[PDB]
């Protein structure tokens, strides 16, 4: 059994590193300017989640979904219950897309995530251009993004569809250092940590070090809560119930640099799943932060 859907990366006509650095800079400047959003968390976390949700529809079996097509712009995916709240990220990106109308939707959504991680002091994420918009009938159906009310076996099985192994899964879930759950979006409420617009290994430290109590929230869903005001989803808590996940959680809690390196690889892989880069395509771009540019 096999399929023949191939998505070849095609560089936006005549564009090079300097063009994409300008898009990065525009995103980063707006992150700095529109910093009141979500009680001064800012838009960084929602842009990371947008990049992940637009990429995380991928199915390795038939190459449907994924970042290439930019299909979140279509109402079926836009209105996926799993994507509730991402509209805020999309709205943030609208004036960026207006200024740089040549960038594909896929490139913009993925670059938004890269920019957010880097501007929030995370590792450098190499990023490749060339995603090409595909039509409305290529939009994947709802239900390909993960449920939160599940255990480690669910998590492991879920992520096999994205060709992610245990280490890649645990690394990727470290992004929950950023932002928070919002009851109206997901039926869960609260942050995973304190410094939730700074990219760190705090998710792993909190998971291991806090005193967690299994509680019911105001939407009648179970979540783990600490006296510090943090929370963990059942899927997150499963990373310390499963012995193979627990070993990796401990590794990243004890070595931020290792987490950063593994996250960077896994996040680039996530954003590139399903894309064929031709042999003569440009090398991955590593963008400078605003702080690096003195901007
Ligand atoms: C089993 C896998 C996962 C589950 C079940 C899950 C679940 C959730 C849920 C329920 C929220 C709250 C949404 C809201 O109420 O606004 C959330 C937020 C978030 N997740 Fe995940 N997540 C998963 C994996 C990931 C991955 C792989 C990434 C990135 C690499 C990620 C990044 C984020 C970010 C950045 C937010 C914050 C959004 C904000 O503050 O606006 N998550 N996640
Ligand atoms: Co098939
Ligand atoms: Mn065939
Ligand atoms: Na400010």
């Amino acid at each position: 059994h096999h399929h023949h859907l191939v998505h070849v990366a095609s560089v936006e006509k005549g564009r090079s590193y300097e063009d994409f650095q300008k898009v990065y800079n525009a995103i980063a400047l707006k992150l700095r300017e529109d910093d009141e959003y979500d009680n001064y968390i800012g838009y960084g976390p929602v842009l990371v989640r947008l990049a992940w949700h637009t990429s995380g529809t991928w199915d390795k079996h038939d190459n449907t979904g994924g970042s290439y097509g930019g299909t979140y712009r279509f109402k079926k995916e836009f209105n996926d219950p799993s994507n509730a709240g991402l509209q805020n990220g999309f709205k943030f990106l609208e004036p960026i897309h207006k200024e740089f109308p040549w960038i594909s939707s896929g490139d913009l959504f993925s670059l938004g995530g890269v920019t957010a991680v880097q501007e929030m002091q995370g590792p450098k994420i190499p990023w490749r251009c060339g995603r090409v918009d595909t039509p409305e009938d290529t939009t994947p159906d709802n239900g390909r993004l993960p449920d939160a009310d599940k255990d480690a076996d669910y998590v492991r099985t879920f992520f096999q569809r994205l060709n992610m192994n245990d280490r890649e899964v645990v690394a990727l879930m470290g992004a929950h250092a950023l932002g928070k759950t919002h009851l109206k979006n997901s039926g869960y409420e609260g942050p995973w940590g304190a410094a939730n617009n700074v990219f760190t290994n705090e998710f792993y430290l909190n998971l291991l070090n806090e005193d967690w109590k299994l509680e019911k929230n105001d939407a009648n869903n179970e979540q783990w809560d600490s006296k510090s005001g943090y929370m963990m989803l059942p899927t997150d808590y499963s990373l310390i119930q499963d012995p193979k996940y627990l070993s990796i959680v401990k590794e990243y809690a004890n070595d931020q640099d290792k987490f950063f390196k593994d996250f960077s690889k896994a996040f680039e892989k996530l954003l590139e799943n399903g894309i064929t880069f031709p042999k003569d395509a440009p090398s991955p771009f590593i963008f400078k932060t605003l702080e690096e540019q003195g901007l």
